[PDB]
């Protein structure tokens, strides 16, 4: 809801909190991409909602180790266990971090740019299986990541513009980055 969506943004600021810190030991790190931003795309035609960060970004190893490990071990019955009980959060106390998007979202890709490698696109729907792909449709990003949730149905109020704008505009008080959203 609101709190999910401001819950999304504070998780963005992680990984802008990660490359200033690689930062500290080399300022090629941050250079790479110097503009430090988070920026949300509604897409309702796509019924998608986009969160892209200027972050540290995950390499194709990391796709596959990180997000790998955790689409495998988000099994059918593992989501709904998760499903009603608790309802979300991602982060903070009783967080359960990327699994709360897919109880928003069946199907979610994650584009990411390290330092170290190429683009990449990660993929799962509804957890289970996922697959890994170089970047050949999307824009290329300087650094960072992409996250493309394609909201389930019954979620659409996600798209929702004045909804968004409503939320950067008391959050960005606690986020030490821009907050900014694409108007359609």
């Amino acid at each position: 809801k609101e709190i999910f969506l401001r819950e999304l943004i504070s998780n963005a600021s992680d990984a802008l909190d990660k490359i200033r810190y690689k930062s500290l030991s080399d300022p090629k790190q941050l250079e790479t991409e110097p503009d430090l931003f988070i920026r949300i795309t509604p897409k309702p035609e796509q019924k998608v909602l986009e969160i892209r960060d200027s972050g540290i970004g995950m390499t194709k190893a990391e796709l596959i180790n990180n997000l790998g490990t955790i689409a495998k071990s988000g099994t059918k019955a593992f989501m709904e266990a998760l499903s009603a009980g608790a309802d979300v959060s991602m982060i903070g106390q009783f967080g359960v971090g990327f699994y709360s998007l897919f109880l928003v979202a069946d199907r979610v890709q994650v584009i990411s740019k390290s330092n170290d490698d190429e683009q990449y696109i990660w993929e799962s729907n509804a957890g289970g299986s996922f697959t890994v792909t170089l970047d050949e449709v999307n824009e290329r990003i300087g650094r960072g990541t992409i996250l493309r949730l394609f909201l389930k149905d019954d979620q659409l109020e996600y798209l929702e513009e004045k909804r968004i704008k409503e939320v950067i505009k008391r959050h960005s008080e606690f986020v030490a980055y821009p907050i900014q959203l694409v108007v359609t």
